[PDB]
């Protein structure tokens, strides 16, 4: 269970960390799970009021992804919600041709 206080055995890491700004004053650790209840429970939520942010880590990537673009642009009891990759940032090195 809770092994490893120091560190432990190589683990995962947290690249599928989801960010989510522009929160209302009234969202909660609930409304979080349950807002992102189609895509499983995230593994790691966060909601700061002092600042008004809140950070949530999915499992898998495919379901960042969906809920990514999904919830990117969605409406919350009248406020935005702005959803951008924490730990990726516009970092795409290629160029894949097409047309």
């Amino acid at each position: 269970g809770s092994s490893g206080s120091s560190g432990g055995e190589k683990t995962f890491t947290q690249r599928s960390r989801l960010f989510v700004g522009n929160l209302p004053p009234d969202i909660t650790e609930e409304e979080m799970r349950k807002l992102f209840e189609k895509y499983g429970k995230a593994g790691e939520v966060f909601i700061h009021k002092d600042k008004g942010f809140g950070f949530i880590r999915l499992e898998t990537r495919t379901l960042a992804e969906i809920a990514k673009v999904e919830l990117d642009n969605m409406p919350l009891r009248g406020k935005q919600l702005r959803v951008r990759f924490a730990c990726h940032s516009a970092s795409l090195t290629s160029g894949p041709s097409s047309g």
